[PDB]
């Protein structure tokens, strides 16, 4: 601790380097310390520990160490027992007065503990006089009695009398100036507010305090001024600040967000740095302190969302309009987007508590959180923020299904003008939130879509196979379970079976072609295969062409994300090259045949991407994909172990040898029978036997290690494959549904046909969503309040208070008797 108003204050502050509080003289004391610590106002108290300071110090030792409030301790120098030591922290009266005046000057609280003349002089001098009432007897007690009474002279004489009467009259002259204290933080806040004495100034002081509960009492009053313009600035400051209860009070105070929302205000909010990766991300997507506008924010939003996405504000027309009402029809959407952008979670939760199309916003937030984490505390927010948003969306879906299955199904799928017309399912898939898709309602909708118009659900595979095999007879009956045949064909399941059968036929023809013979000119089967590939290429080019979003230049970039499509293109190119080489005479025909012979391997393996649909078949594919990398890593160990012994054995043998580029085969031969025979002057025979035995042991060791590795990996994969399988169904269904009805070799005519061809419900849905969210909040609150842990705490607190009251009442009963 460190030990002429201006000069004295400067000297005291220099050594210590530290409104106002001053004490002149358990729960209340603790509350006062908490208020002082929160405000940070230095407490002016006597420097002598004994007396009132002892009571002050008892509470100070309670929680001072547990901000280090710069309490001011002033005591006479002569009182110091040791002069050398004399020469609380930063350790006369006029100095305090002028220090208070200086503090008040910049854009003054006194507490009495057990004096009256000093209080009166301070009240007269300083414009404010908010003296804190003192329960202890003395001059403060007399002042409090005089203030309450506003008879008195006789009592004062019974308890000098003339001086007391004069002091009481002087206090009455400044009646209501002295702070009234009655059995603490709220009372202190009210006293400080009264001492400060414009409505915007009071609102700013309350916001600075941040005590929403205390601030409400001061702000809440009738016949207030509320000058125009102050409310907007206060709301802007509150939104910039992390305070939430203040914003809620503004909303309940009559402040309209729709009226508040404006382009300039939002731009200033976005470009502000007064708060807790937006800048770096914007710079990368897009210039220090560069003026950020809605256009750039929308552009970075679209960047983060992914390809084939759009934003209502993130569009060229919006940018042109901004460059050239000016009120967002749905301010909550933009506010929530910003709140999640700047990593403000509680405000995002509150905004989501009140909004239209909450489920869509929640899924977008989960997508944004994951994307931000991947692009980039980052691990912490990714695990919590994105997961929490997804869980909220799942809970909302579950509640809606309970309230109404049909309405939940309808809500799941409907165009959103705000979000570039993307349904909830598409957003969930983009976010890869398997939980949302795994829900019963989503699976039911996917099954209904997959079955198409036909309602059959028993022996579906056999029925589809029969319908494909026997159209004219099957279709008429299958329609119940003309137009019936057409709607049967248009169903995705029959398209899937049609494509599967066509692919099987193509495979059989390919096997028959390459496997037998070759001639100068290709046979009919090779022509059929070439037609297959040509039609498939036409289909791929058409699919890319219909992938219009992003224009022609930016359509291929998104379309290229899928690996299987790129592999298909590569295989098509290699097949075409091989076919071209085939018709180049015998010397080139023989060399080119092998290329498209090897090309068959890709087509046989492409069925794996289609074998993930089945419930019992996808786990095998997933396990293979997982174990590929494990085998890759195992190969290194296998080589390191085996090659050493192989090289040693080879070197021991063939002492005289020439390289001839033919040692790799010798080392890598690794024969079992030959080594075993080699196993069974003296040392030259012993050493090779030892080498052979070591190799033989190592082989089986590695084999068993591989077996164990595969078993463990398969178990780990199977623990999750069942849950994972459901996700791919939506992709498959939405893929086959869009595709035309004819097989790949026959869609050539399909393209010809294509060329030849060329609000109350919304209000009800909004009301249902509002009711669902309100019910969710009510249920959450009721369940939490009914928890045993909370009830036990409540009972314990009530018991303590009830017991204390009973004990006090016991003394009264004894006195009465
Ligand atoms: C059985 C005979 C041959 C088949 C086994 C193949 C060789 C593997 C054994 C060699 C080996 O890795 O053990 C290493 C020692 O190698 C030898 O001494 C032999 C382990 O070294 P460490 O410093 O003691 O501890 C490190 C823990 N990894
Ligand atoms: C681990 C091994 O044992 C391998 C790894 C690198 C291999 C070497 C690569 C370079 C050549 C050049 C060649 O000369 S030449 O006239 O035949 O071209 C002879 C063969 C030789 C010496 C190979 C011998 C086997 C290796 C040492
Ligand atoms: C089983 C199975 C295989 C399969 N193969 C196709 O459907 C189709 C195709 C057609 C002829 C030869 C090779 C492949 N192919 C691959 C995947 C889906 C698709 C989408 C647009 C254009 C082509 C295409 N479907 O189920």
């Amino acid at each position: 601790a460190m030990y002429k108003p201006d000069l004295l204050l400067h000297l005291m502050t220099k050594e210590w380097q530290l409104l106002l509080i001053s004490v002149h003289g358990q729960v209340f004391g603790k509350g006062l310390i908490k208020a002082a610590m929160t405000t940070g106002a230095w407490i002016f108290t006597g420097g002598v520990n004994t007396g009132v300071i002892r009571h002050v110090g008892d509470a100070l030792k309670d929680h001072a160490s547990k901000g280090k409030i710069c309490t001011i301790g002033i005591a006479p120098w002569g009182i110091v027992e040791n002069q050398e030591d004399l020469i609380h922290s930063h350790f006369e009266v006029k100095l305090r007065r002028q220090l208070e005046k200086h503090i008040s000057l910049q854009k003054v609280v006194a507490l009495i503990v057990e004096v009256i003349s000093i209080v009166l002089e301070y009240l007269r001098d300083t414009p404010p006089v908010p003296v804190v009432v003192c329960d202890g007897s003395g001059r403060a007690s007399d002042i409090l009695a005089f203030g309450h009474k506003y008879s008195l002279r006789d009592q004062l004489l019974v308890t000098q009398a003339q001086h007391l009467f004069i002091i009481l009259m002087e206090c009455m002259k400044k009646k209501e100036l002295i702070t009234v204290f009655r059995m603490i933080d709220l009372a202190i806040l009210t006293a400080l507010l009264k001492g400060a004495n414009s409505a915007p100034d009071q609102l700013s002081l309350a916001l600075a305090w941040n005590r929403v509960d205390i601030a409400r009492s001061q702000i809440f009053i009738y016949g207030q001024q509320w000058p125009v313009g102050s409310l907007e600035q206060a709301m802007l400051d509150a939104l910039v600040l992390d305070r939430v209860d203040f914003v809620k009070l503004l909303i309940e105070n009559g402040v309209s967000m729709h009226r508040f929302l404006t382009i300039s205000r939002l731009e200033e909010l976005y470009n502000t740095r007064h708060g807790p990766t937006l800048y770096h991300l914007v710079r990368d997507v897009k210039p220090p302190d560069y003026r950020i506008s809605l256009i750039d924010i929308g552009l970075v939003i679209e960047y983060l969302m992914g390809g084939a996405y759009r934003c209502n504000y993130t569009r060229k027309r919006f940018r042109t309009l901004y460059h050239n009402i000016n009120h967002f029809p749905f301010p909550f959407h933009e506010l929530m987007v910003w709140a999640v952008l700047m990593k403000r979670q509680k405000m995002a939760l509150f905004f989501w508590q009140h909004g239209e199309e909450a489920m869509a916003k929640a899924l977008v937030a989960c997508k944004l959180c994951k994307a931000m984490a991947h692009e980039a505390d980052i691990s912490q927010e990714l695990n919590h923020n994105s997961r929490d948003f997804g869980q909220l969306a799942v809970e909302l879906l579950d509640q809606s299904y309970k309230q109404d299955e049909q309405l939940a199904m309808k809500l799941l799928t409907y165009e959103l003008k705000n979000w570039s017309n993307a349904t909830c399912l598409q957003l969930a898939v983009a976010a890869k939130h398997r939980d949302f898709i795994a829900h019963t309602c989503s699976q039911m909708l996917l099954t209904d879509m997959w079955m198409g118009r036909l309602r059959m659900r028993k022996n579906s595979g056999l029925k589809v196979i029969l319908g494909i095999l026997l159209p004219p007879s099957i279709l008429s009956l299958e329609f119940k379970n003309g137009r019936k045949i057409y709607e049967f064909y248009n169903a995705p399941i029959v398209k899937f079976w049609f494509y599967t059968l066509a692919y099987i036929g193509y495979l059989m023809l390919f096997n028959y072609i390459v496997l037998v013979k070759m001639e100068r000119w290709p046979s009919t089967q090779e022509w059929i295969v070439i037609s297959y590939i040509f039609t498939l290429g036409i289909e791929k080019m058409r699919e890319i062409l219909m992938s219009e979003p992003g224009k022609l230049l930016q359509k291929v970039k998104v379309w290229l994300q899928e690996y299987w499509n790129v592999t298909d293109l590569i295989a098509i190119l290699l097949f075409s090259v091989g076919m071209i080489l085939r018709l180049q005479d015998q010397p080139f025909r023989s060399d080119g045949r092998v290329i498209y012979c090897v090309n068959i391997i890709y087509w046989y393996i492409r069925l794996l991407d289609i074998f993930g649909v089945n419930k019992y078949l996808g786990p095998y594919v997933m396990m293979i994909g997982k174990m590929m990398i494990d085998m890759m890593y195992f190969v290194i160990i296998m080589l390191v172990v085996l090659m050493s012994f192989g090289v040693a054995r080879q070197a021991i043998l063939f002492p005289n040898e020439e390289p001839s580029w033919k040692l790799a085969k010798n080392i890598f031969y690794m024969p079992y029978w030959m080594i075993y025979g080699e196993v069974f002057k003296t040392g030259a025979w012993i050493v090779p036997a030892i080498m052979a035995c070591y190799l033989l042991v190592a082989n089986i060791l590695l084999v068993n290690l591989l077996i164990a590795v595969f078993n463990n990996t398969f178990f780990e994969v199977k623990s999750i494959s069942n849950q994972v399988w459901k996700f791919q169904r939506y992709q498959l269904i939405m893929t086959f549904h869009e595709r035309p009805v004819l097989p790949p070799p026959l869609i050539i005519f399909s393209h010809m046909t294509m060329i030849f061809q060329h609000d109350d419900e919304l209000k009800k849905v909004h009301d249902f969503e509002e009711q669902c969210i309100e019910e969710y909040f009510r249920e959450k609150d009721d369940r939490f309040n009914s928890s045993n842990d909370e009830r036990i705490r409540v009972t314990s607190e009530r018991v303590e208070n009830m017991s204390m009251r009973l004990e006090e009442v016991n003394e009264r009963e004894h006195s009465m008797k």
